[PDB]
């Protein structure tokens, strides 16, 4: 039910909380398919990038902000919150606090995840990293 | 109901795909709220952003690449194509095409929308507008193992 996937959906959060990838890896269907910007992203590339940020942001924690469930689908809207302790986009690290926002979107067969859409806004920690002004 | 909400949001949309402002905010309650990035933006701040957006994007569509309804909200994942036609964020206009994405979340009230929370990736917009570098992906995957083998070095004994 839609009730039981968000269930699901905010345990996968939870899982984001504790710094625990396997907690949420373990939700994803052999057969998942990830997009970003309407563009396909490998399992392999994904989990780099989850681990990646992990890395860089190892306090890192998500406000769920808002969720819904229509059909088989959920989407979360999702706020994080971190320090910034390890090299990120080619920036050395320097325990400012940062955040950005993003909504996640996920697809359900079988209590398993098949497809997950996400659009991130990362203009917040762009601007504390010195990307943007 | 749900599905008499999502329509009045893709009317909306379709408002956007004419380039009509005013079928837009025809929607909106007079005690509407925007939220972006967790903060609030005033009406009037929010349809200078309109006004300016389609001046900069005037041929600008939206495409919905999902939509979503529960209890009194919706939400729309939409990506915007345009050409870049007019100055934008200090940037003169090239003609070039861009795109960008975004999630719109809609909360109603007697037909009129009460509550706005948008979360707008611009990233691919903000390349096109070379704001941030436009780095090719074997690039960044040569980045990648660079880093990884950086890493690998200083764990090594």
């Amino acid at each position: 039910s839609m009730a039981e996937r968000k269930a699901l959906c905010l345990e996968m959060v939870a899982a984001w909380n504790r710094w625990d990838l396997s907690g949420i890896i373990k939700h994803w269907s052999p057969d998942i398919v990830h997009y970003s910007e309407d563009n396909e992203v490998s399992s392999a590339d994904m989990v780099k990038l989850m681990e990646g940020g992990l890395k860089a942001f190892p306090d890192l924690q998500l406000e769920v902000k808002s969720i819904m469930a229509e059909e088989d689908r959920v989407a979360l809207r999702i706020t994080v919150t971190a320090t910034h302790q390890g090299e990120f986009m080619g920036v050395q690290p320097t325990g400012q606090r940062v955040s950005w926002h993003l909504v996640e979107e996920l697809r359900f067969v079988d209590g398993k995840v098949v497809e997950h859409w996400d659009v991130i806004n990362m203009r917040p920690l762009l601007v504390r990293l010195g990307k943007l002004p």
